[PDB]
RNA sequence: AAAUUGAAGAGUUUGAUCAUGGCUCAGAUUGAACGCUGGCGGCAGGCCUAACACAUGCAAGUCGAACGGUAACAGGAAGAA
């Protein structure tokens, strides 16, 4: 029922005292369409081992995130250790633009208007842990509301 | 009542990685030029260079209801016609 599809494939190399040792790896992003959306990052020989590592990996570390209407409560900006993320939510039907890596990681979790661009570095491990920041930290009018200990009369 | 409801990334430094950083590409546009090809119509546009030199024709004339006047055409009439 959830829906999970792969980022990126990597092959990485370890030398050794016979030669190179190859190797591949997996990053995914899976989402059940609400808004909890998680990201698995694996490794293997094979591409099949690769990527079934990384699904399994996802299904834990799972987080929640609060939805107006499938967008963004507010503008939010992500930031891991080389790339920034710019998110904010845009208008019913105008759907997502963003890059590669964010779009999936959008559209598994659920958002459906959104406006997201991406600064700095665009490697695909740390947009994705960039974008999984940012929909941490953005925030619920009735959780701020208790937060604040002001009701709801904000909205 | 309606009057911007708007932001995308990719390739390339390494045995592999992250970062930094340049180079390149995917878009739109043009008073365009060239190559290959070419049926029609509508609308628009068309010396960006030598403010270089110019044959030829035209591009500022009009008024007789300002004036003298009759070169020219037509009308009008004295008269050997
Ligand atoms: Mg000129």
């Amino acid at each position: 029922e959830l829906q999970e599809k792969l980022i990126a494939v990597n092959r990485v190399s370890k030398t050794v005292k016979g030669g190179r040792i190859f190797s591949f790896t997996a990053l995914t992003v899976v989402g059940d369409g609400n808004g909890r959306v998680g990201f698995g990052y694996g490794k293997a020989r094979e591409v099949p081992a690769a990527i079934q590592k990384a699904m399994e990996k996802a299904r834990r570390n799972m987080i929640n995130v609060a939805l107006n209407n499938g967008t963004l409560q507010h503008p939010v900006k992500g930031v891991h250790t080389g790339s920034r993320v710019f998110m904010q939510p845009a208008s019913e039907g105008t759907g997502i633009i963003a890059g590669g890596a964010m779009r999936a990681v959008l559209e598994v979790a659920g958002v459906h208007n959104v406006l997201a661009k991406a600064y700095g570095s665009t490697n695909p491990i740390n947009v994705v842990r960039a974008t999984i920041d940012g929909l941490e930290n953005m925030n619920s009018p009735e959780m701020v509301a208790a937060k604040r200990g002001k009701s709801v009369e904000e909205i």
